[PDB]
DNA sequence: TCTAGGGTCCTAGGACCC
DNA sequence: CTAGGGTCCTAGGACCC
């Protein structure tokens, strides 16, 4: 049939949880991020940044020389926790189907809803509203059919906004729309796609699916349908995690293997109480390494493994220093888990 | 500018299992 | 009358947050 899919999103997350946690800032320039003196990057930025430049995944060094006065900030993650954990409550309130893509992000299935008289707009506006009161922090909101346009709805009329696309409003909406707005394309496939001469959906739409097929395989066939409106995608509710990791990256040197041991021993104590907290008893279907050297290439070394323990993940690293550093330094030592299927 | 730390899913080359 | 099909490892890409 026809859904009412919500997409809920919020604005500027960390930065804005720090300028409402410290109103001194709000008006000037805030980023969270790393330095530049350990090798930072952007986490994200407030609005009064954004309009330097300032992105997400930007290298601080880069997004300093486009505003000199950012305040960067570390990050206080448990202070995202709760307000994600609050607002997910808040979600809860209107409906059980939820999922959940992020921290502060979350598709709500709320057809069969009988909340404000089966309207997933005032629902959407109640949601806000409900976070603005209970959390001082703002939100975002798509309405759409499917999940793909409440996604894309949902970044439309941001920050502070909520935008509704209707079954009589996707087909005009499909025509001219670029691929790059679309959910799982990025740089380079919207290059490929660019270079195959497909810009929009209407440009997929009159094309052949055994094409999309051959040069794409499953991404031709997911292309094709969201660029004909379809994502039968049902909001889940049901997922759960797959993996837990913890890497770390340095101001650098490490060409030394004693090095790389020694932060590994420091890493090690966090993927135990990291995998402790979802299973006590130490799960695990694979178990291993990452390294990732000064040419920003990178190589994981994993393997199949009944149970955490530090001494196989050292051996391990010591193969895969051995084996795939060729001599080059490391930037990055990285630990990393896999779980199991239920 | 000099490029995090988490995760998701997808593919694929080769190794097994039958 | 040497096994191809399918599943599993496992390393890596693209992508999202
Ligand atoms: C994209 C991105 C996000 N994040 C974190 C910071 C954000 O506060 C949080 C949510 O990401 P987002 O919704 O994609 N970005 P945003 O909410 O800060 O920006 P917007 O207001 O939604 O436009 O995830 C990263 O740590 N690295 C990233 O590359
Ligand atoms: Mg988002
Ligand atoms: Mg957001």
């Amino acid at each position: 049939g026809s859904r009412k899919i919500i997409h809920v999103d919020m604005d500027c997350f960390f930065a804005a949880v720090e300028m409402r946690d410290n109103p001194a800032l709000r008006d000037i320039p805030i980023a969270i991020g790393g330095s530049r003196e350990r090798r930072g990057v952007i986490s994200t930025a407030n609005y009064p940044a954004r309009k330097f430049g300032v992105r997400s995944a930007m290298p601080t060094g880069m997004a300093l020389a486009l505003c000199p006065h950012l305040t960067l900030l570390p990050g206080r993650f448990d202070a995202y926790k709760e307000a994600s954990n609050h607002i997910r409550e808040i979600f809860s309130r209107y409906t059980s189907r939820i999922e959940p893509l992020s921290l502060d992000e979350a598709y709500l299935d709320v057809t069969d809803s009988v909340h404000c008289h089966g309207s997933a707009t005032l629902i959407a506006q109640e949601i806000r509203q409900t976070i603005f009161n209970e959390l001082q922090l703002t939100a975002s909101a798509g309405v759409a059919p499917v999940k793909f346009l409440a996604k894309i709805a949902s970044d439309m009329n941001k920050p502070n906004g909520q935008f509704v696309i209707t079954p009589a409003e996707v087909p005009a909406f499909l025509q001219t729309l670029p691929l790059a707005k679309i959910p799982g394309v990025g740089k380079v496939s919207a290059a490929k796609l660019e270079a195959m001469g497909l810009r929009t959906c209407g440009d997929v739409q009159a094309c052949d699916l055994v094409m999309l097929l051959k040069r794409f395989g499953k991404f031709g066939r997911i292309l094709w349908e969201r660029s004909q409106g379809i994502d039968e995608r049902d909001v889940n509710s049901e997922r759960l995690r797959k993996s837990v990791g913890v890497e770390r990256t340095m101001a650098e040197d490490i060409h030394h293997w004693s090095e790389c041991e020694a932060i590994i021993e420091r890493l090690y104590p966090e993927l135990e109480r990291r995998l402790a907290k979802v299973k006590p008893d130490l799960l695990i279907a694979r178990q291993g390494v990452k390294l990732k050297f000064d040419d920003f290439q990178q190589t994981t070394q994993e393997h199949v493994w009944p149970r955490l323990n530090k001494a196989d993940l050292i051996a391990t690293a010591r193969k895969t220093w051995d084996e795939r550093r060729g001599g080059r330094g490391v930037r990055l030592v990285g630990l990393h888990v896999t779980l199991l299927d239920p």
